[PDB]
């Protein structure tokens, strides 16, 4: 089952955690601690009820406030946990997509990674949000088949787990052998239909098939026969089916990956997550690279921020 890592606190008070929080930042300095180890023990739903129960106390804003008060990747950390859970992705696609540049890994991650409903709920999100359409800017932003198979998955229209067709998942399959290892360049067309449409549990199925036909697993034949942003999209897609959790718990690893970190990726999926399946990603990520996500992080990070992080992330045994 889908488990997070954080949920609705028992006992909640919006009014005395207004109160706490105004404690922590009026006057000389800024009392960190007090704020994250009430945040983070808050879910989302919560902390926008603190938000309005410190507007109607004070008549100052408390995430304005906070960004007065904290600094660096702390402040980014407590910013987007602040952010409603319904908005949040629609931001982090909007920031992806501000200015010339484009931030593709964001693009990938987030619509490889997230279900219909969730799709459809951030593409209306986006819209009331920015007035603009979030389709309309990413093909702006975007081109070639990298564009395309972007687009399909924002239809939000991949087919539902049915009845399993053992003949369609060979033929399927053998299509994708065609379409690629068999081919003199790619079909990229045949990849995108299949890969972004059929069903999770069908596609599951065609994974393993077409192992058993071709010798390659179909993340081998993505990198074998792409580059560039579409590959990524496939591998994204392709772990995504496989296992969300995993696809994350990955993502986390090579966040944390080498000299430095990747903290706005390293936030926007602790954040995203919290209260989905952080717990799964958890699992997934300590059987895949031998240690704790918490370990990770903690090594990873330090101050406020890695305080923060690693309340949210829990399970310092894993
Ligand atoms: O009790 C739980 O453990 C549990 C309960 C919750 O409902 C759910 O958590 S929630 O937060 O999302 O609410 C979560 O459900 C598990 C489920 O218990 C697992 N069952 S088990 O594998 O037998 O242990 C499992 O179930 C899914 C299977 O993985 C999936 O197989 S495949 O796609 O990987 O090949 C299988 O899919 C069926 C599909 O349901 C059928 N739909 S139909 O209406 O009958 O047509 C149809 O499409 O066939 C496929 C394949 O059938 S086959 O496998 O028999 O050959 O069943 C899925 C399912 O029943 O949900 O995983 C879910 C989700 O796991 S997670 O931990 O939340 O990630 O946990
Ligand atoms: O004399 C005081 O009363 C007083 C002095 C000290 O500076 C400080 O006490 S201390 O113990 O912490 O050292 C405390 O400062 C007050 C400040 O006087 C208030 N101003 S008032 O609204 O006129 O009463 C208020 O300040 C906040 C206001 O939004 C604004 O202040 S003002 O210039 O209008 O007087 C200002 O807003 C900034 C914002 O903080 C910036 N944030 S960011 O980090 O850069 O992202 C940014 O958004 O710019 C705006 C506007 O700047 S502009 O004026 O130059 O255009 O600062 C706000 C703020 O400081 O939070 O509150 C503070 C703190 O009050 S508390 O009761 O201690 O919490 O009191
Ligand atoms: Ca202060
Ligand atoms: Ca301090
Ligand atoms: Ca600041
Ligand atoms: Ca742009
Ligand atoms: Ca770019
Ligand atoms: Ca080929
Ligand atoms: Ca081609
Ligand atoms: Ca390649
Ligand atoms: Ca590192």
């Amino acid at each position: 089952a889908l488990r997070g890592t954080v949920t609705d606190f028992s006992g909640f008070d919006g009014r005395a955690d207004a109160e706490v929080l105004r404690k922590a930042m009026k006057g000389l300095g800024t009392d960190e601690d007090s704020i994250l180890n009430l945040l983070t023990a808050r879910s989302n739903a919560q902390r926008q009820q603190i938000a309005e129960e410190f507007k109607t106390l004070f008549g100052r804003d408390l995430v304005n406030d906070m960004k007065s008060e904290l600094t660096g990747k702390f402040e980014k950390l407590i910013v987007a946990l602040m952010k409603p859970s319904r908005l949040y992705d629609a931001y982090e696609l909007k920031h992806a997509l501000k200015g010339a540049g484009t931030d593709e890994k964001v693009l990938t991650e987030i619509i490889a990674s997230r279900t219909p409903e969730e799709l459809r709920a951030i593409k209306q999100a986006y819209e009331e949000e920015y007035g603009s359409n979030l389709e309309d800017d990413v093909v702006g932003d975007t081109s070639g088949y990298y564009q395309r198979m972007l687009v399909v998955l924002l239809q939000a229209n991949r087919d539902p787990d049915t009845a399993i067709d053992d003949a369609q998942v060979e033929l399927d399959a053998q299509a994708l052998f065609q379409a690629g290892e068999l081919k003199w360049g790619t079909d990229e067309e045949k990849f995108i239909t299949i890969l972004g449409t059929r069903s999770v549990s069908h596609l599951r199925r065609v994974f393993d098939k077409y192992m058993t036909i071709s010798g390659f697993q179909i993340e081998e034949t993505i990198d074998r026969e792409t580059s560039g942003n579409l590959e990524n999209l496939l591998l994204a897609v392709v772990k995504s089916i496989r296992s969300i959790p995993a696809y994350l718990a990955e993502t986390l690893y090579y966040a944390m990956k080498g000299a430095g970190t990747d903290d706005h990726t390293l936030i926007r999926v602790i954040v995203s997550r919290s209260e989905i399946d952080l717990f799964n990603i958890r699992k997934e990520f300590r059987k895949n690279f031998a240690t704790s996500l918490y370990s990770m992080i903690k090594g990873d990070t330090s101050g406020d921020y890695k305080k923060a992080l690693l309340l949210l992330c829990g399970g310092e045994d894993d």
